[PDB]
């Protein structure tokens, strides 16, 4: 096939109070979904990661945004769908540990090996394996790594870091908390310092603010991870305009944008959940984040311009795309933010296919790496946790829920979650898989080893 | 192809510590994923219903039974997969109500088309339409309607009966309840009443109480229901013995499998989650329920017989098995009985797959109506709802929450669920599908109007 066909238009066929006026589907998929299945090898591959963004994530967004019977345009059109586990390894036993944290997860789908709950690049016994960013590059494929978090947080830092602790943000942080890296002990050094030592060709997200850090060692100490960073033949841009200037990045010029002191802003703004939220407070409503400047770019915009200079290498390239604060909104029970930035992160996904599709050659996947705490209740419901009564846009109220903590901060879950592809080997997806499976997949498909 | 492959072993591929240790597929499915598409009509549809089982349920019981790296041999080995919504609608505004309990849901998948919380083969308008079970019987073919909870309850009810209100049971409830349904105010019946009226040829399940009833009017007035069913040429059976010795069931015999007066035992026995069960608690082990009786048919056992007696029928036959109590023990907060019911509802599924797989043409079919209250929290979490820790095979501890009513009861939630299917058509649950679309798959797969 010259092409294999993205999921057109799975929302409800018509009057949802008729017979079939709820079908999504028109007819049997049989031979679309025959069409879809390809085992010629993946040319590119964008890895957009919903940061704890399951079923219930999407469920939820949808329903606000584009009503119960709607479709997400970028999220819901993938072809082909699965579960996949992602538990985490206990350090002491090697044994499950049911709810993983943001960083096992990113590793083990980034080098395809279990670990334990704070560890990056490293498995339980500490030690490093090659990351899928890493051996992409070294098969001269190019690197991009898109997020809307700090760049030093997890999903971002687990392909470009290897580290004892997630903590280890910059070279302080690292001497105490991760002696073992201290650059200035013989580490490869921090989260920060490995990250402009890994050199990918796109790197965008926030968190400039560990760059504000110095060296402790090294050939550039004293100079701040900054002055490193242009030291080394960076590209630094700190906006829209600067991003939408540079018109190549590669190893000779890589570009590194860091949009925001820590974590990118928060496209919608809204209330939290409150205990009783749904009984005593009234129906609310989204509405945009006066903070957001029109300076910071979406998360769609840099994974469109990270696509452009990306797609110049004639061997091919490697992209992971987050939507990272929709796991810290739900950490936060904000409602407002998670769905806001589910529907951010389902814009760059649009993207996603529309270079997927035109190209013919390239592998998409979007999934999450765990499940968090949010849940849609019936409108009446008395939870013991917070909730929130969401004004959607069928008209009608929904109520959700956030009652797994009473610590301030709700928390990622266990259960599985989809896993949607698209392309080139997009078939190792569907059925049950593993989230180390995912990395055995980005291989494969594009011949690497 | 003379058959498609049932997914064989995604259970972790070896040491979950090491280096793709934990890996579940073994190679590319494109092929394999090649060969389980068709088209070729289902010649008999298995739809194994597990009431209230999303994927937060199917994690937990395979941590619990299986292991975090473990695979059910049932209900994990289904080749096709996806999402889909269930959301059902509002008796007044024909607008989405997120959150649907057990008879709208049995409604969408039974009959095509949305209605609201309730009712029973009824839209919102009231008005009938004709069931999956009630087509297949026109059609020719056979009838299996099989459940662990009493047949008058929703999933069971919803593909023989249409009230207003799924608590008309049976006649008197019926008359007060759902006058406009009353037999004696020119009704159709209660459900009890319309059940044996329906006329499927195989019928297990419990709930033989409202059987005690007698009729208010029709040809059968004084006599209970129980005695109706003998004097129209019923084989009531009440125990794994009596079932065991139906060698035929069929029009002229029907069978009518009573074992229980309400609901079926529950497997597993276990404490209830308490407030903060995690911590002031210690941990559990579920061990086989005292109660049940070695007369009482398994899930499997009846979902057996049916394939038996059902697979007689030259032109084939519809069954609908139901895993009942996966939902009555995530309402009540028991762990112990919701995993245990699911394991329970895994040994049916092996058959179905069992059978499924020789025969050829056997389109099987395993979700839930809706998506449940359990979650699977950290060991240390603080939740505002119940908790409990669980031993599970692995050796570690598994921690569950239920935090999303204060009411005495559990509930359900709306977030999107899984659908796996295997065989003819199976390729059409594949994506994001709507609950139903299920109903007019089935349709389709069956070739039926
Ligand atoms: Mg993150
Ligand atoms: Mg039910
Ligand atoms: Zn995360
Ligand atoms: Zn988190
Ligand atoms: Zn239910
Ligand atoms: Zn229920």
């Amino acid at each position: 096939t010259p092409e294999m066909p993205v999921l057109e238009n799975r929302a409800a066929q018509g009057d949802i109070t008729a017979p079939g006026g709820a079908r999504r589907l028109t007819g049997d998929q049989t031979a679309a979904l025959r069409d879809s299945l390809s085992d010629k090898p993946a040319k590119n591959i964008i890895l957009l990661i919903g940061d704890g963004m399951g079923d219930s994530e999407i469920t939820a967004a949808r329903n606000y945004a584009e009503g119960a019977g709607g479709f997400f345009k970028g999220i819901d059109a993938l072809p082909l769908t699965g579960q996949y586990t992602h538990y985490a390894l206990n350090k002491k036993t090697g044994k499950p540990d049911y709810v993983t944290d943001c960083a096992a997860s990113a590793t083990a789908w980034s080098t395809g090996v279990k670990t334990y709950n704070g560890a990056l690049g490293v498995d339980i016994h500490e030690k490093d394996h090659p990351t899928i960013l890493e051996m992409a590059k070294a098969a001269g494929l190019a690197t991009g790594n898109v997020s809307t978090a700090e760049l030093q947080d997890a999903t971002p830092a687990a392909l470009v870091a290897h580290v004892t602790s997630r903590k280890c943000y910059g070279p302080s942080a690292t001497s105490e908390k991760c002696p073992g890296n201290a650059l200035e002990k013989g580490g490869k050094g921090s989260i920060t310092e490995q990250l402009l030592n890994a050199r990918a060709d796109v790197t965008l997200g926030g968190g400039a603010k560990t760059f504000a850090e110095t060296a402790t060692a090294g050939e550039w100490q004293g100079k701040t991870l900054r002055e490193q960073a242009q030291a080394r033949g960076y590209q630094l841009v700190s906006d829209a305009a600067s991003l939408n200037s540079v018109t190549e990045a590669n190893q000779q010029k890589p570009l590194l944008g860091l949009f925001a002191d820590g974590n990118m802003p928060v496209r919608w703004l809204g209330p939290k959940a409150t205990y009783h939220g749904n009984i005593d407070k009234p129906a609310v409503t989204c509405t945009p984040n006066p903070q957001r400047n029109d300076s910071v770019p979406t998360l769609a915009q840099m994974t469109d311009k990270a696509i452009e200079l990306l797609s110049k290498n004639e061997k091919g390239f490697f992209l992971q795309v987050e939507g990272a604060s929709i796991d810290k909104q739900d950490h936060a029970a904000n409602p407002c933010g998670q769905i806001g930035e589910t529907v951010d992160l389902d814009e760059a996904v649009q993207r996603a296919l529309e270079f997927a599709k035109k190209e013919g050659n390239t592998l998409v996947i979007v999934t999450a790496d765990h499940a968090h705490a949010s849940q849609i209740v019936a409108p009446d419901t008395k939870a013991p946790g917070l909730t929130q009564a969401l004004n959607t846009k069928d008209g009608a109220v929904m109520v959700m829920s956030y009652g797994n903590s009473e610590e301030d901060s709700q928390e990622h879950t266990g259960s599985q979650l989809r896993i949607a592809a698209y392309g080139p080997h997009a078939a190792n997806v569907v059925g049950l898989t593993d989230q180390t499976d995912l990395f055995y997949t980005m291989k494969a498909a594009l011949g690497l080893k």
